[PDB]
């Protein structure tokens, strides 16, 4: 029947670093990866700062003339997806490449792409379009152009469910493995959405910090002085493997995916209900389709995005949950430094939550100064902490109220 | 053993109708839904026709304040849910809401509200872009607002897989209640990318007919003088249903989705390999799925766009496939009519292909007057036939070489 998931390889672009150990290393260091924005003039926004990939080369990656039709998103999903590929040491055949698929989502896609040739239609006309807008800018060529990059012939799609897409798509990948649609998955997200429609966008909301004066300082979630989510840029992707295969091969494991959770709030497009109640049928599905007792759960990345409403949810979803094992277990919302990847949030803190099992160590929750009313567990304030993790649990959330849940523990 | 899936419930609005049983009513009759685009200035532009849903009153579905935040792309995916839902006769309650969930997507999403904040934020500047931009415009928001209006708390998310959604969006929603995830799923797709960026994108990419003269003509599959797809808006959807759920409350069922392929072609962005070799893989799947052999195949809704490349590869696929048997099944294409919806194709032909079966009918390929080399299958030109159609496929192929198979068979 279902046979089990493990990952096997993992790659990222974070506003801490340009792949995965780089980034882990200013994860566990408290680092803000949070600055004022640069490629860009910021004056007319209430929000002048973020979490950009810093010294991103794609052609460590692609050749200059492909990248040059690729929107950022797809640059960074590919940088990822390449990244993941070789940190698996999976050899792509004619006896395997059926069975090789990928799902690297978004929940905004090419949006700087799609500002841009605005202003070619608008200041120009239609003629100064580029003739590569579509397949440069829509969601799904994360995992068309990986297909063509590596030969991956098996199910090819991608996944946006907004603030939830990197945690949908690792689950669903995970169902495609479990059911036999394939043998492995690349799956993850990646995210630029830092263009003035997207900060433009989101100002609009009064969904941004405004915390110009102290960037690294904005996103801090669980505090009293939160003001909403810092947007950062980025991506996560994860080689996702059939068990049996991944032993067969003599793959290196690094954590089994136990457990993947879905629901919908049902609720409100961009609140979440005060109990957190979606959060919390969510991560009871996962819990429940990982067989765990809720006291198995060591650590939990949380969707922590630094919102009035959102943290003080999540808390009251993981007390409903977890009771009086609420206080026995480490929550950490690594937003604190990354920022909100959108999209790709979910992608790289599956990462997060996966290298919290290797390394034994829950990362911080960096400038929890004053946690907020309520906001008593243990949240991993200002720096890690070595403990016990063999269960680790990672939530996103996102517009419309869609949920995602997934549960990773360690492999023999 | 996996769960059998059903059809209960269907919805649609297309060029054709604002309906089902309308746009039936069109496919059947021969009839053409793509006329010279009103609803701009095309001067500048090379095409200046399309499928245009007409006469759409957002108004029966939403209130004028919840219509005002949401993106024509969203408004018609609701339209079509809304439809389904009501077609299907499901009481939501307190007792199943957690076993209803919704997979709506779309290829290209809010392009036009994109369009009309990219006009105010460099008209006027940032503080002109709406509050309601982000989570208006986002392709999960269909699924979002559909589960919020309805109450469904089961899984909830959209697949972006280009001019392949559709078909994705109805078999992962299969998927989920095959093995067990949900018992009822509101899944499908759509599309409003008739805008400026799109004529002005798929334009530049030289995807589109220019047959700015005789518009009704432009789409013509297989036909020697066929020059490019006919770029069409509108939505389908399904109410997928477990079958012992559908007979349990006494569902009408139009058919049972007994088999679902996905492959990638790993070959181009935007041209099939002139085999098809990646259809051919994907078609096999879906029969392997549904355990049929190829000559059990009465029916082709093909993919069919009207572009040199697809159509031709296509017809190879289908050869390769089911051998002598090609020349037995039927074939058609209903882009002949409805010009291609890019996200909403498969839910608009998956619904025509349950139709087929419904009535025993296979939908014309219109403008079939010269059919190219090679073309010698029955493609069914110009007028409906009334035949045996016991199973029925339904395929999309989209940018990235991203393919989708839908297998129905009659449900007695
Ligand atoms: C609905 C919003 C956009 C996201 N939701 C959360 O922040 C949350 C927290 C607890 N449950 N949902
Ligand atoms: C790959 C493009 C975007 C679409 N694909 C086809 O048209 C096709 C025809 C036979 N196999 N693939």
């Amino acid at each position: 029947s279902r046979r089990r998931v493990v990952i096997t390889g993992m790659g990222m672009l974070s506003p801490l670093g340009l792949d995965v150990p780089s980034s882990w290393e200013g994860i566990l260091a408290g680092r803000s990866g949070i600055a004022p924005i640069e490629h860009m003039d910021l004056s007319a926004y209430s929000t002048r700062f973020g979490g950009s990939v810093k010294g991103f080369n794609v052609e460590e990656y692609l050749s200059a003339k492909e990248a040059r039709k690729l929107d950022l998103f797809i640059q960074y999903g590919l940088a990822a997806s390449f990244q993941a590929v070789r940190d698996s040491g999976l050899e792509v055949t004619d006896a395997n490449r059926e069975r090789i698929g990928v799902s690297m989502g978004s929940g905004i896609g090419g949006l700087t792409n799609i500002e841009n040739n605005c202003r070619s239609l608008f200041e120009q006309g239609p003629r100064r379009i580029s003739p590569f807008f579509v397949p440069g800018s829509i969601i799904n060529m994360v995992s068309g152009f990986l297909s063509i990059h590596l030969g991956l012939q098996g199910p090819n799609y991608a996944l946006t469910t907004a603030q939830t897409t990197g945690t949908h798509s690792i689950g669903m990948a995970a169902r495609n493995i479990a059911y036999g649609e394939a043998d492995v998955m690349v799956a993850g997200g990646s995210e630029m959405a830092a263009c003035g429609l997207g900060l433009g966008g989101f100002g609009a909301a009064r969904a941004l910090s405004t915390r110009n004066d102290e960037p690294t300082r904005a996103s801090r979630p669980w505090d009293r002085d939160r003001d909403g989510f810092v947007l950062s840029d980025g991506s996560g992707a994860l080689v996702l493997e059939e068990l049996e295969h991944a032993r067969a091969r003599g793959a290196r494991i690094y954590a089994e995916l136990v457990g993947f959770g879905m629901s919908g709030d049902a609720f409100h497009m961009t609140a979440p209900p005060e109990d957190g109640a979606g959060a919390a049928r969510c991560m009871k599905n996962a819990l429940r389709d990982a067989g765990l007792d809720p006291r198995q759960v060591d650590y939990i990345n949380a969707h922590g995005t630094s919102t009035p409403a959102g943290d003080i949810a999540e808390i009251a979803a993981v007390k409903s949950v977890f009771g009086e094992h609420a206080h026995a277990l480490s929550m950490s919302s690594t937003k604190s430094m990354t920022g909100h990847l959108l999209g790709a949030a979910g992608a790289v803190e599956a990462i997060f939550s996966v290298l919290a099992l290797r390394d034994q160590v829950a990362p911080p929750t960096i400038n929890l100064d004053n946690p907020d009313e309520g906001c008593d567990l243990d949240l991993v304030a200002h720096e890690a902490k070595p403990r016990k993790i063999d269960v680790a649990l990672s939530n996103s959330f996102g517009f419309g109220g869609t949920n995602g849940t997934l549960v990773f523990r360690r492999f023999a």
